[PDB]
C-alpha cells in the first residue's frame, strides 16, 4: 500500500546503485528517502530515529547487508524496522539466509520501479501496517 510518506534508508555501497533506488522510491510516491553506504554508517543514521524501513545492499564493506540486518533486528528499539535486502545475485542459499535473520523481503539488482513496488506491497501486508 502506497503510504507515500515513509522514511527509507538506502544503504548502498555503489554510488550509481544508491541513486537508482532513491529515484525509484521518489517515482513510486515515497518522497522520504535518506542514504548510507555500509552497515556501520547505516546503523548510526537509523539510530537517530524517524526511519520506518531499511533497504540494504548484500555486498557492503566492513558490515555487509546480512550482518546489518542482524544489528537492526537485535538493536532493541530498531528491532521492528522492515528490511529489504538488495542482493547482487539471488540464489536459494542467500534468500533463506536473509529471511532467517529477519529480512522482510529481498530484491535482486538490477531492479525497476515495478519490482521495488511489488516487494514494498508484500512487506506492508506481512507487517499489517
Amino acid at each position: 500500500r502506497s503510504d507515500k510518506e515513509l522514511k527509507f534508508l538506502v544503504v548502498d555501497d555503489f554510488s550509481t546503485m544508491r541513486r537508482i533506488v532513491r529515484n525509484l522510491l521518489k517515482e513510486l510516491g515515497f518522497n522520504n528517502v535518506e542514504e548510507a553506504e555500509d552497515g556501520v554508517d547505516a546503523l548510526n543514521k537509523l539510530q537517530a530515529g524517524g526511519y520506518g524501513f531499511v533497504i540494504s545492499d548484500w555486498n557492503m564493506p566492513n558490515m555487509d547487508g546480512l550482518e546489518l540486518l542482524k544489528t537492526i533486528r537485535a538493536d532493541g528499539a530498531m528491532s521492528a524496522l522492515p528490511v529489504l535486502m538488495v542482493t547482487a545475485e539471488a540464489k536459494k542459499e542467500n534468500i533463506i539466509a536473509a529471511a532467517q535473520a529477519g529480512a522482510s523481503g529481498y530484491v535482486v539488482k538490477p531492479f525497476t520501479a515495478a519490482t521495488l513496488e511489488e516487494k514494498l506491497n508484500k512487506i506492508f501486508e506481512k507487517l499489517g501496517m
